[PDB]
Parts: C-alpha cells; structure tokens; sequence
C-alpha cells in the first residue's frame, strides 16, 4: 500500500547520518562558490531521487563581507595612542581543520565602516528595559559612548537599534558564560560548551521583512532598479563587531563608575560588572577604539526549487522549505535540518518511483542567504507572490533539527495544532524511559501545556526564519518542529556553538545525537505533516482552535489597557468590539465544522477546502502595521523589542506600550481604539469567510 | 427551454417605462428619508420578484448640504461695499413641478464655508495645461484671485485642485452655452437644451480611491473609528460655486486685462473672455464676494444587496450594481439605468420560479451616496474586500442607460472584448435604417475602431462611477454600456441637463427615447453579458485580447519617452524589459488558449476558471501607484488630470510627464526607470499565472 506508513518507514537515521556528513566538511558561506557547488550538487540529486523538475532560481542581493587585507580588531589605546591590546583576529580552529581555507573570521554582518575612539557603557543584554533603567533610573547617557553588551534574550538586530537610538557611537557584542556555558560540562572539542576564544558571527539589520535591502516589494532580478546605499531599507549606522569571553574580560575588568544595579546585570567572569562610563582612576585616561572595515556588495544567490506535481489538485501548494548557507561549517545551522530534507525528498521519490503521487503539488526548497536577512525565500516570494497567495496551503519550515536532545517544539498556527497532536500519538518516542510509547506522551511529559492538563506546550511562530514572509507577509498557514533542551534550566540565549567555528559534524555525531534517532524523529514530523497536508481529502486544519487563541490573545490585551482605568473613562475606550468579534468567529467556526463533517459532492469539497486554505489568508491587511508595510498579518508579528519572539495582536500591544511616558495622551489613546477598530473588523471579515457562501 | 433567448425575450420596454416613472416623481438625495423610503420599496419588490434573499447593508458617512436658512451665493460689491448684482438662490422649477418640496437648491458639495473678496481671473476649463499657459507663456499669477472656470473637458475635482495649487482664494463654475447648447434645438421645456437660468450640481472632492473620507482603508460601520476633519481624505481647502449662463454673463461682461490668447479660450456669450485680472477701467474698483455656508456631517446611507445562489459554483460571484441616489428627480443620472436594473432582477425572477439557476451566484446592488464620492459601493467592497478578491467573477455597472440616441457605448477590460463582440451579434439593431440588422453591425457602421477594419470602438474604463472599488482597487474584471450620441460633433461635456432640476421622466419619454427601445437594447447588453458570465461552462474571458493592447500601450509610452534622446542616452533609460514581458505574455497567453480548447474533467475546468478570474487580479500591486494607494492596477488608473480619463501604464506616464520642467533630471529620470521595472515585472507575474501550474 502507498500510504503514509509506507512514506514514514522508508527514512533512515543511517542516511540523514551520511548526508550530514557530506554536507559539513567545508564552509558553505552565501555568495561563495562552494555555495554555488554545492547548489548544483542538491539539484541533480534531488532529479535522481525522481521529482518531476528541479530548478535554480537566482538574484543579485546586497551582502557583507569582512576585507582579507585590512582586518577587523578592538583595542584598549593609552593616553599616547599605543594600543596596549588587540582583540584576536580569528577563532583557534578546531582539530583536524587547522588547514582549512576560507573560514569567515568573526564579524557583524552589514556594520558600516570606521575607527571611533571613546569611553565603555555596559548595558546587560541591550533590551528596551536595560536603556529604560539606564537613562530614567540610573541617570547615565549613552551619548558619543561605546556600549559593550552581552548576546542572549533578544535578536542581536534589535540590540544595534536600540543602542544607535540611546546616541552610541559603536557597538561591541560578547558571549557570556552565565548564558552560553552549562554545569559540569567541556569546552569543545572534549564536550559541547563555548570555549574562550569561541565567537558568534551574525547580521545585525533591522528589515522587519523587506527582503533585499535595495529591492523592498520586488524581487532583486536581472533588470531591476536598486535604491542608492543612503535610501536601503535597515542598515545599522554605527560601527559593531563580536567578541569571546577571553577578550571580554579584558575590556571589562577596568570598568569604573556605578555599580551594577542589581544580580541580573551580572554575569560570571571574574569582574565587577560596572557600568559605567569609562575606566577606573589609575586607568582613567586609557580609551576603547573600534576598527572596522567591512564593505556591503551586490552578490549573486541561489536557491534550488523542486516540484512533485500532484495528481487531482496541481493548482494547490504544500512547501517544505529550509537553507542551505552557513556562517562556517553548518554543523547543527542548518545542515541538520537540509540533511532531513534530503531524506524526506528520497523517501517521497521510492513512492513516486512505484506508480504513486500525491493529492496536491508538494514545492521542496534549499533557500540561499538565510544568514544575510531571510534574503532567498523573500526574494522568491516577491516574485512568485500571485501564485503562492491564490495557490498555497501550507508552509513547513527546515532549518535545525536540534538545539538540544531533551523533547520536541512545536511553533504554528492555530490551525496546526490538531494536525500535530494527532500525527505524534502515531509516533514512537525516542525518549530513553519511553521506550515503546507514543512521541505524543513523552513530549506531553516532558513539556506540559500551561493552560491545559493531558496536552503538550505548542508556541506561536515568532520570526528570524524563512517562514517569516509566507506566514506574516502572505498569511499562508505555517509551523516548524525540532529537538530542543528543558525548558526550566532555558536560559533563551541559544546553544553555546551557535554561529561559531566549533560548530561541526563531530559536534553532533559525539555531543547530541550518536544514534541520529533524533533528527529521524524531527524528519518523521516534518514529512508526516506534509505528507498529510498533501494527501488528505479534506484539509487538516480546525478553524475552532483559532477561536479558542484569539478569545486568550483578546483577554491578554485588555489586561494590559485595564493598568490604566483612568484614562479608559477619559477616552472612552471600549473593548467590546473586539470580544464581540470573537463570540462571533467562535460560533461561525462551530457551524462550518458542522457542515464540514456533512458532505460524494466534489465542488462543495474544493468550495469548503478553498474555505479552509483562505481562513489564515483572511487575517491580512493589505495596508500592514504602523510603519512596518511587510508585516500584514492582524493577529501575529515579531515583537517590536525582539524579531525571536511574537507578539499577539501586536497593533493594539504597541499603541499600548509605554503609554503612560507619551506626551500627548489623547493623540495616544485615540491610536489605541484606532488599532481597536481595525482588530475587531479583521476578526469579523475572517469569521465571514467561513460563512455559507450565499 | 431556460437560455438566454428566455431570459431576453421576457424583459420589456413597457416595464422600464413604468420603473423610470415610479423612481422620478420626487427626489431621492443621499442621506434623506425619501432615498431611505425608496430602498425599503427595491428591497421588497426585489424580495416579490423572487431573490433568495435581499438586505440592507448602511454605513455612517461625511456627507455635505446646504444651509436651508442662509443661502449660499456670489456678488459683485462696489468701493461703499454695496451687493449691486446676486446670483439666483434657485432653479426655475419646471412646468407642473413649481409646487414640490425638497429640492436642493444648486451647491458644490464639500466646500468649506467662507466669505472671501477679490478679482476675478478666467482660466478657461482650468485643466493643467490651462494654468501652464497662464503662468508659464501670458505670467498671470492666480495667488490671491478668485477663479471663474466653465465646466466641460475634465472632472470639476480636477479643476479645483488646479486652481488651489495656482493659490486661488475660490472657484466659480458655470455652463458655457458653447458646450452644454447644440444646433437648432431649444431649452427645456421645449427642447433638450439648458436654459440660462439651469445650474449643473456635483461634489469636487479628490478622494483617489479612498472611499468615506474619515475610514480610508476600512468600512464606515457602528464601532469605527474616525479621523478628524482635518485629516480627512480628499477636501478642498478653498469655497466653490456652481451658477448658469444669465448669471455669468454678468460676472464676465466687464473684464479686463490681457485678451483671450486663442480662439479655443472663447464661449458663446456675448463677452470678450477676456482673461484678467480684474474689471475694465470704469468699473475697476468693483469686486466679486462669494457667499459659502454648506456643512460637512455623518450621515446614515442605505445598499440594497439581492443575492440569486448559484447551482454548481455558489462560491463564484457575478455582481450587477448601479446607484439610486440622486441630486434631485434623477430622469436620467441614475433612474433610467436603476429601471433597467429593475427589469432584469424581473426576468432572472420568472426564469427561477419555473425552476431555473444560474450555474454561480449573481448578486444584485442599489447604490446609495454614489453622488458624493463613489461612498456606497466603497464601503461595502471594503467591508467584504476577502469575500471578492477570492470570489470574484466580474462587474458590470448599470448607471445612466442613455446621454444620446445615436448608437451604443462600451468601455471594458480587454477580457470581455471577445463576449461583448459576440453578444452584440445576437442582438436586432433598434435604429432606423437597421431594421432586420444586428446591433453589432449599427454600432461597427456608426462608431469604427480606429485601430481595425470592421471593428466597433471600445474604450478604456475611466473613473467616476461604482465599478472603481472592484477594477482599480480589487482587481475584479469589469465593464459598463449605454447609448450615446455621435462621436464627430461630442464636445466631451456631457448631455446638457446633466445634474439639473430639468433632468425629469418627461425630458427621457418627450425627447430622449419615446418607444423605450434604446432601454430595452441596453437591458439586453447588460443582462446578456451577466447571463452568460454567471452560466457559461468556460468564463467567457480571452487572454489574447490583453496581450495585444499590451503592445499597444508600450508602444504608446515608449513614444512619449523618445521626445527625450538625450537624455534616455544620459541615464541608460531602456523599454528592453517591457516588451519583453509583453512578447512572453504573447506567447504564453497562446499556449494557454490552445490547452483551454483541449480537455470530460471537473477540476481541469476549475483550474482553468480560476486561472482566468486571477488574471485581471494578477496586474494589482499591493503597495499601489505613487501618493494614491487605493489605485493599485499597473495597467489602469483614471488620469491624474481627469478623473474621468483611464490612462494605460500610469506609474510610467505621470513619472514622464512635464518631465522637462524638473530642478534634478538624474532623480527624475531614475523614477522613470523604476517605474519600468515595477510594470515588466508585474506583465511577466501576471503572464506566469497562466502558464501550467506544476
Ligand atoms: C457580531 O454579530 C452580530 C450579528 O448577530 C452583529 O450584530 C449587529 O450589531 C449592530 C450593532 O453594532 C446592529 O446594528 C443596528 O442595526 C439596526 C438595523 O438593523 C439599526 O437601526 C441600529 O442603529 C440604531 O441604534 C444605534 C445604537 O444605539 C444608534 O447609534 C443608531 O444611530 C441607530 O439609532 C444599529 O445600527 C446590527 O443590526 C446587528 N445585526 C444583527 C443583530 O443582525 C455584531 O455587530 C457582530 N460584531 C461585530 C464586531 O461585527
Ligand atoms: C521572457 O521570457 C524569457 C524566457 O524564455 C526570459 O529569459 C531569461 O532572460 C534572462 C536575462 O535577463 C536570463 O538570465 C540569465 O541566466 C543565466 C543562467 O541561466 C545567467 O548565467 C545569466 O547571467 C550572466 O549574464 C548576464 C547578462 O550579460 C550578466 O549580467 C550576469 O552577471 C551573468 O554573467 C543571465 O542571468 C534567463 O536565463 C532567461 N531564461 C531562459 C532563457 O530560460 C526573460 O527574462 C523574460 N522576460 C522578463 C521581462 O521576465
Ligand atoms: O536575519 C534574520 O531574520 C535571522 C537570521 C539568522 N537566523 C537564525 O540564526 N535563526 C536560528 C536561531 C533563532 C534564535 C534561537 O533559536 N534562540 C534560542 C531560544 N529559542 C527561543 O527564544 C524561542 C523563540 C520563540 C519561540 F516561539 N520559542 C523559542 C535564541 C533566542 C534569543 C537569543 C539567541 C538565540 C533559528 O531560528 O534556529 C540569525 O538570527 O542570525
Ligand atoms: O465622485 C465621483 O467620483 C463621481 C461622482 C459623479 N459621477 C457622475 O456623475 N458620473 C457620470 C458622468 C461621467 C462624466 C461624463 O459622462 N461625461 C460625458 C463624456 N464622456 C466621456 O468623457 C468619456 C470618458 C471616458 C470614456 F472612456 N468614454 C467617454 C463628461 C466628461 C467630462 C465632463 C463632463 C461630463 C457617469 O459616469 O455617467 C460626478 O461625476 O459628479
Ligand atoms: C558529497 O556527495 C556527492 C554525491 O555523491 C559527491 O559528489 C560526487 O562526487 C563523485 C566523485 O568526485 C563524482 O563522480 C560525482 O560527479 C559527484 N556527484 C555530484 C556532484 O552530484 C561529493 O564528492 C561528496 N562530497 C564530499 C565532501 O564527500
Ligand atoms: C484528529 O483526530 C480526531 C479523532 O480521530 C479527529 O476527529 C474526528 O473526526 C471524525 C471524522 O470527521 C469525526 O467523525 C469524529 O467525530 C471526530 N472526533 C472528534 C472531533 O472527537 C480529528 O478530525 C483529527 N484532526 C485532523 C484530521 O486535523
Ligand atoms: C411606486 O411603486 C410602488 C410599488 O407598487 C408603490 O408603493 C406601493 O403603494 C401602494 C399604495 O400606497 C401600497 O399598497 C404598497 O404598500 C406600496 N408598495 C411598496 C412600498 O412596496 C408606490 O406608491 C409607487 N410610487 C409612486 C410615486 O407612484
Ligand atoms: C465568440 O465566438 C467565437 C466564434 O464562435 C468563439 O470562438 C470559437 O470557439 C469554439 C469553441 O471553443 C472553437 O472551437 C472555435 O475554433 C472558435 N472560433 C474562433 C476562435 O474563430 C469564441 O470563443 C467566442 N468568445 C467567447 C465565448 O468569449
Ligand atoms: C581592503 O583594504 C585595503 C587597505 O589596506 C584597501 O586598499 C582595499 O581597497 C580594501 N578592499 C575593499 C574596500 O574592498
Ligand atoms: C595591536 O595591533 C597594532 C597594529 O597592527 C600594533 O601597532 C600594536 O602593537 C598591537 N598591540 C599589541 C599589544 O600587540
Ligand atoms: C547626553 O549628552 C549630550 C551632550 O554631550 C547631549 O546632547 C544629550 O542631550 C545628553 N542627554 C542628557 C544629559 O540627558
Ligand atoms: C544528551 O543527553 C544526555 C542525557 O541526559 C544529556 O545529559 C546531555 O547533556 C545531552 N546533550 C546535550 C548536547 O544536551
Ligand atoms: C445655518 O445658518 C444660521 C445663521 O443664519 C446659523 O445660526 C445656523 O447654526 C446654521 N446651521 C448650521 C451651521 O448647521
Ligand atoms: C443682494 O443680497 C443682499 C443680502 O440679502 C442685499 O443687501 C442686496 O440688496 C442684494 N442686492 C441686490 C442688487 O438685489
Ligand atoms: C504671485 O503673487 C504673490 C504676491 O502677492 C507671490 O507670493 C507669488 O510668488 C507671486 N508669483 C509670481 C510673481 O510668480
Ligand atoms: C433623437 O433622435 C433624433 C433623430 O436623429 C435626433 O435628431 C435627436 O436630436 C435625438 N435626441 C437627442 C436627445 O439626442
Ligand atoms: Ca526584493
Ligand atoms: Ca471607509
Ligand atoms: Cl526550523
Ligand atoms: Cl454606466
Ligand atoms: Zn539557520
Ligand atoms: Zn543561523
Ligand atoms: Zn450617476
Ligand atoms: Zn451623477
């Protein structure tokens, strides 16, 4: 039989194993050759495995690139201007690849050039709170100062933005061990900790999901018009570079001024920890000075594009799609993910091989330029947005397949959740002290809902991943799943190797999964949802479990509103609306689920599934959020403070944010019930489309 | 049987007498009891006449009227500050309806209230090349003055715009004889003529799409949210008034300054047309004072939505629609359109009670505030904007059946070319000497293309009336028809009695078309064309029809580029990339019709449909034309100098225009190019969507 116990059966752990393996021996960095290399090697093998055609689609984007003759370094510079210390000028490699060319030394991508010279702040993680408590309680200015923070909590991206808009004139990023180093455990390569010298490269732009900084709304083609530099879209305009723990401590240790406010804004090296500004007195004429000489050029990318045509539904798209680019060796980001992709391609090409084809189209994709601003799949979809929006179902993501080896995660629509919980009860665990039972009860376990006994936690997506413009540019339905750590003892920094050198076959093959039981549990999740989301007669998606989300995410605003009672008589601010709305929907989707399970009749199928695929599409505005024009959904977009995390009803959350520091209350407030009107119609508009038709 | 030949032979010329009497004996203004009372009586006899269902859809919109106790009207003053002339507070009311109350007397709707003093300036019809020939060749500068313009050539709104951008403190509009008065025929109530003493009535807003001008983007309904006055969308910023020819004879007999420049500057009138400033020498120290106490206020308007449910596709939408609103009785704008409306909800009625539906839903509007903004059919497209983007067949408008008895008028999409050629065919000719002959062989004798032998001319959509939410904002494939008088001797000023008291039932039964029989002809059009769009087994749509005034239209603003060789060899300006496009949209639209000729099977026909509904869907872009985000159709926008015009390729033609007279040609000239860009690309999108789906 061809069905999905037949597709599920034939992964192997011993492939993803091999391919892993094949993928990872030299760097594969956006805009190099070996990237190039290794695109044309995807392709022909994606044709072998049997898919109908495979393509490469390509673009001219802007990138960054440090300059091989003029290196990027920090120094400490005397009263004299002799520079008394040198931060290093690459990572020591790792054993067995001290010989290998082309590893990318350490850098922030998209920093301008310059040497600015001056006095340290320390501003713990650079988030909106630490500035708040910074320039409101504690009274320092960030003005002509160099800020040095520690990585973790919050994209590095918001960081730079929030620092240049407190007045820095640079940026220095370093990994702290109280984040990225855990109990007990080595440094690499005698176990899976960050060592000394160990750095995280990463961009630091703030594209709130343009795409190309030069193109924004169009894709980055042959003939296409390119803003001047000036004029692109999210370009930092302060120099920033990164740094390890070893050289952290020494542009720490001689830091003067207040003391730290409280233990949360100390870390673990063997130094105060002081703010603030400048060094202590016998050092108080020695000075920071930054050097950084990075150059931004237009540089072509390309992502492999292969296509199952489906046998009943061609017109309909189910996309599985990760990248393929690496900051050095991609050993966990992203080859653990493009290694599971690759099997799930073979396994779907055995079926086609016999006589079998899915329902609908399934679109596979090894996207380019992730690490540069999701830069390949924005592009594609700007070109191909008519198709996608009147075509596509569902978007499944691929990037890592572990950041731990503890339990599953889950982020997706609401749409997904019953979809999820149904295919992992038909899992087996890998879980030790689970043998022989469900993926379903170990994660269930290992990861309770918060709200719910006997159910596991499924969080919303957030972004900085390919995902980000089909979900909150398109509203096409999306998810992603991987293996992850506990979640108490999460620090939500990352794993310690993230975006560094040490990052390696070896890293997972000894440290995280010897047996690759895991990734071969992520693949079975992965394809399993694709498989049913192009395979099943009725889409899987139940439009009830949007109700359920939004009356919480409405509950969760108006607690927020309701901090400030005075001013909701003064401005007469109503909620009603909103809830109105979501009664609404919540009694729209109980009768359409009704009708959904009475029904020989094709038509009334391609009507109630067309329903079904156009309920996600329903929440787009096509004038987007206040000044973010590529971010269109209603319900969800990355939090303004941090591209990881979502935010829920993030219109009314923004006009809400800070409220009570804002000058002129009633212009505030009228944008809060401005933001009001426009969630609840969009609520109204969405249930209506599950509506009879006429 | 139940074809079309049942569904025309049932519709009567009878009928449509009856109806276009029933709708005209009292005024129906937007916002008034009456045209509230008149929507209960469609909506009930719609109901009778056999419609699954019919509602009332009302929105809270800025709506603009006189002040009933201090009346709006101009003076000439002399140096004491004695009125020694007033314009007439009224129309003479015409024979038999000297006794009827409640008709507004002559305004221009939405001007601010004012009093302001000056000289007068004549700028002919105030177009744009009007003002360039004062400013630029005669240096007469407006700043300071007031206007007198005669109404013809461009929309009112156009006009006042101009005259506020040349720094007009107000704007006096009025008939000129020259246009509104033709050969041998008399005044009202003798003739099809204006009198003197006759005044045309209309809003001069620039709204560009928006809608209600407090709710851009969203509809007008109980929670909304509203923008103060100042932010509204789209008002004029200095008073306006309309008067007729007695009146502005007195106001032009006694001006002075410079002499006309041309004969294409005189009217009709027994006066210099002298341009100005100000009076002759006698009587220069006179002066003209306006008089303007209108208010803007929210207002309840009133839709009236039929809905016929479709038997296969319920889920595909064929929307008839036309206003019932009206300045005063409405003989002709819109009554003689909304009786045909009438009639055809009549006959689709008795073909449903027999047994009969339509293969997809057709749904049935009664406008309402059409005549102060377009506010009806806007709001209720915003508020259900999901529902017809994914849904959404066609329009087809039904304002104004005649403005002359001479022979047929149609502007349409490319895409019903091919059915209106057709249709037109099947259908008797009802003018003399075409007895016994088709109404295409009448119209292709009276009205040749001027492109090919043997061919009626159709034209482009403009704006100003209801279709312009769903073809330029939606993307929704539209058309419109009437009959119309010969196009040698069409002034382009419209018929004189055009939004006057005298426009009455007996001015269309005495003068215009006694029989009914050029009713009954535009009924069938209309009616023919919404048969068979909502019962064709295939959408009757051609792709290949675009693809040839595509060529057309880049060779068109190709043309305009190359009056500039220099400067196209200065900046590199190539048209490469457009015709490229328009050459693969060529070839890929060919193959398409050959594979839509070819194929017993349900879901290659849906596929194929839908390929054809996306496609006018496919030339929208999301982000819109430059400052006017709700015209998003790459191909077609009204004209930014007459709303009234459609122009092709508009992002390319309004980035070209007067590109001569720019401070930075290197700027302007970049603009150019990306408008180049943002239309190749858009042709080549909208070309893919008919390519084969995987
Ligand atoms: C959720 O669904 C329900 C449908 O079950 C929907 O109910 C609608 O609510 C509005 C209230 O905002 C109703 O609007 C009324 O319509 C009548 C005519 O049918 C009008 O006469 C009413 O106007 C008068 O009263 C107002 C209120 O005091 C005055 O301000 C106004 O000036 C008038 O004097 C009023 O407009 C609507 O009829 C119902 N529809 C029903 C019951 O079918 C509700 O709106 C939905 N929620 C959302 C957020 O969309
Ligand atoms: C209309 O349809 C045709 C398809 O039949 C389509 O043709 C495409 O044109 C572009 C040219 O803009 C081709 O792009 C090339 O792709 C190859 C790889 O396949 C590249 O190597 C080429 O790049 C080199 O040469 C460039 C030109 O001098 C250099 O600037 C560049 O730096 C490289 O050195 C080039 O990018 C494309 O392959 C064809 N596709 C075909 C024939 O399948 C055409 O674009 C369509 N028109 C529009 C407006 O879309
Ligand atoms: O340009 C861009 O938009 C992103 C490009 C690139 N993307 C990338 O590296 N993404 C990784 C890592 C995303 C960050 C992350 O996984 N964590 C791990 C913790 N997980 C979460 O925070 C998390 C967020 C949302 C959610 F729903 N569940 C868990 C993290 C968080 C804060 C700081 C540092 C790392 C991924 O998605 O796997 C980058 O971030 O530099
Ligand atoms: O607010 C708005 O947008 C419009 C509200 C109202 N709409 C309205 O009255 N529309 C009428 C009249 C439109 C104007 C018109 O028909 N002509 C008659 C001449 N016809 C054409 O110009 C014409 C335009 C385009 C085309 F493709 N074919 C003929 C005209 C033109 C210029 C000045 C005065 C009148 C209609 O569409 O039947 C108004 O214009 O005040
Ligand atoms: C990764 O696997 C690929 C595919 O097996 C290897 O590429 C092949 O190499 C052999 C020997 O050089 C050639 O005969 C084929 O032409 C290649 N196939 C391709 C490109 O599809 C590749 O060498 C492996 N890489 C590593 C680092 O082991
Ligand atoms: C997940 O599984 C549940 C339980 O099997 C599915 O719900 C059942 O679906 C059938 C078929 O329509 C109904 O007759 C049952 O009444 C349903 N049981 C319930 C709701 O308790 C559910 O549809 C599945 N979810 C999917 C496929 O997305
Ligand atoms: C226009 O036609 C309508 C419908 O025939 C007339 O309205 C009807 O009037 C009669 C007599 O007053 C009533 O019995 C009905 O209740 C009305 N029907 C409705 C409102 O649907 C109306 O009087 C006619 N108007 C004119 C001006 O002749
Ligand atoms: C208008 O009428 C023409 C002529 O009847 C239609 O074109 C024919 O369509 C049939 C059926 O597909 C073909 O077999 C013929 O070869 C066509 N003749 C031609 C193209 O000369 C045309 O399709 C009609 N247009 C519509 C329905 O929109
Ligand atoms: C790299 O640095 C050198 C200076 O040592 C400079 O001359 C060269 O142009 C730089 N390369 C760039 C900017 O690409
Ligand atoms: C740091 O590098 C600079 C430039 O190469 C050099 O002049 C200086 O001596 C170095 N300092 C130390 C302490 O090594
Ligand atoms: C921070 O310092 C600079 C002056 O060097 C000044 O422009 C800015 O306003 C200061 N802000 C304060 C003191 O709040
Ligand atoms: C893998 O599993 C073991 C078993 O608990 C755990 O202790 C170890 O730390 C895990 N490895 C990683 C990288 O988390
Ligand atoms: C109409 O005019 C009178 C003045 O004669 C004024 O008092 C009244 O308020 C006006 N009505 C309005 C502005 O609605
Ligand atoms: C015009 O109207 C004003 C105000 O009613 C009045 O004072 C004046 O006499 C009138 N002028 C003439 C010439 O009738
Ligand atoms: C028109 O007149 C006014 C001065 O009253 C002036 O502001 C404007 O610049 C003038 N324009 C000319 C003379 O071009
Ligand atoms: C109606 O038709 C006659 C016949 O030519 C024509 O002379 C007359 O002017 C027409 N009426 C109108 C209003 O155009
Ligand atoms: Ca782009
Ligand atoms: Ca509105
Ligand atoms: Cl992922
Ligand atoms: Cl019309
Ligand atoms: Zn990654
Ligand atoms: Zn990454
Ligand atoms: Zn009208
Ligand atoms: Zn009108």
């Amino acid at each position: 039989k061809h069905n999905m116990k037949a597709f599920l059966d034939e992964l192997k752990a011993e492939n993803i194993k091999k391919f892993l393996y094949n993928f990872t021996q030299i760097p594969h960095l956006a805009g190099t050759e070996q990237n190039f290399q290794l695109a044309k090697q995807i392709q022909s093998q994606w044709k072998e495995f049997g898919l109908d055609s495979v393509e490469l689609a390509h673009y001219d984007v802007l990138l960054s690139y440090p300059n091989k003759t003029h290196p990027n370094y920090i120094s400490i510079i005397n009263e004299d201007g002799n520079e008394i210390f040198n931060t290093s000028l690459f990572e020591p490699p790792p054993p067995g690849y001290e010989n290998v060319s082309d590893i990318v030394p350490p850098f922030s991508a998209f920093s301008p050039q310059g040497m600015p010279e001056g006095d340290l702040v320390y501003v713990n993680y650079a988030r909106t709170e630490d500035f708040f408590k910074l320039e409101r309680d504690m009274k320092i200015n960030c003005s002509g100062k160099i800020v040095i923070a520690r990585y973790g909590k919050v994209f590095r991206g918001n960081k730079v933005k929030n620092a240049q808009l407190a007045g820095a004139k640079g940026v220095i990023l370093y990994s702290d061990p109280a984040d990225y180093f855990a109990p007990g455990v080595k440094s690499y390569p005698d176990g899976w900790n960050l060592p000394g010298g160990g750095v995280q490269r990463g961009n630091i732009l703030n594209l709130n999901g343009a795409g190309d900084p030069l193109t924004p709304g169009y894709p980055a083609n042959e003939y296409a018009y390119r803003r001047g530099i000036a004029e692109a879209v999210g370009l930092p305009s302060i120099p920033v570079h990164p740094i390890g723990y070893y050289d952290a401590q020494k542009l720490l240790e001689k830091m003067g001024g207040s003391a730290p406010p409280d233990s949360s804004w100390r870390g673990s090296l063997k130094v105060p920890y002081n703010v603030g500004p400048g060094f202590t007195g016998n050092f108080s004429t020695q000075k920071v000075k930054m050097h950084i000489h990075s150059t931004n050029e237009v540089t072509r990318i390309y992502n492999v594009i292969g296509t199952l045509r489906g046998a009943v539904e061609p017109d309909r798209y189910v996309i599985l799609g990760g990248h393929r680019d690496s900051w050095v060796f991609g050993g966990i980001d992203p080859q653990s993910g493009a290694a599971v992709v690759h099997e799930i391609v073979r396994s779907f090409g055995t079926l086609k091989k016999e006589g079998w084809r899915p329902r609908r189209t399934i679109l596979f994709a090894s996207w380019d330029a992730e690490e540069f601003g999701l830069l390949g799949s924005t592009e594609w979809a700007e070109e191909n947005s008519r198709l996608l929006q009147e075509r596509g179902v569902a978007y499944i993501n691929a990037d890592s397949s572990i950041e731990g080896n503890y339990t599953l995660r889950v982020d997706c629509t609401p749409l997904m959740y019953s979809l999820v919980h149904n295919l992992t009860k038909e899992l087996k665990s890998p879980d030790e002290g689970f043998e022989g039972k469900s993926l379903y009860e170990s994660w269930t376990k290992k990861s309770p809902s918060p709200e719910f006994s006997g159910m596991p936690r499924i969080s919303k997506l957030g972004s900085g991943n390919d995902f980000e413009v089909f979900f909150q540019r398109l509203g096409i339905a999306s998810g992603r799943a991987r293996y992850t750590k506990n979640w108490e003892t999460n620090k939500f920094s990352g794993y310690p190797l993230y975006h560094s050198v040490y990052e390696t076959y070896e890293l997972v093959e000894k440290f995280y999964d010897p047996m690759f039981k895991y990734h071969l549990t992520v693949a079975q999740v992965r394809g399993g949802m694709v498989f049913e989301l192009a395979n099943s007669i009725v889409l899987p998606f139940d439009c009830r479990d949007y109700a359920v989300v939004l009356r919480k995410y409405a509950d969760k605003i108006y607690s927020i509103s309701m901090k400030h009672p005075q001013e909701m008589k003064t401005y007469s601010v109503s909620f009603d609306s909103l809830f109105s709305a979501v009664k609404n929907f919540t009694e729209i989707a109980s009768k359409f689920s009704e009708r959904l399970q009475d029904f020989s009749n094709p038509i009334v199928l391609r009507m109630m599934n067309d329903q079904l695929m156009f309920l996600e599409r329903a929440f787009i505005d096509p004038l987007g959020l206040p000044d973010r024009p590529f971010y269109r959904h209603v319900i969800y977009a990355p939090s303004s403070h941090n591209k990881y995390a979502g935010e829920s009803f993030p219109g009314i959350y923004d006009a809400l944010f800070d409220i009570e520091s804002k000058v002129d209350p009633s212009k505030a407030w009228g944008e809060v019930k401005r933001q009001i009107y426009v969630a609840a119609f969009t609520v109204q508009a969405a249930a209506e489309t599950l509506s009879e038709v006429a």
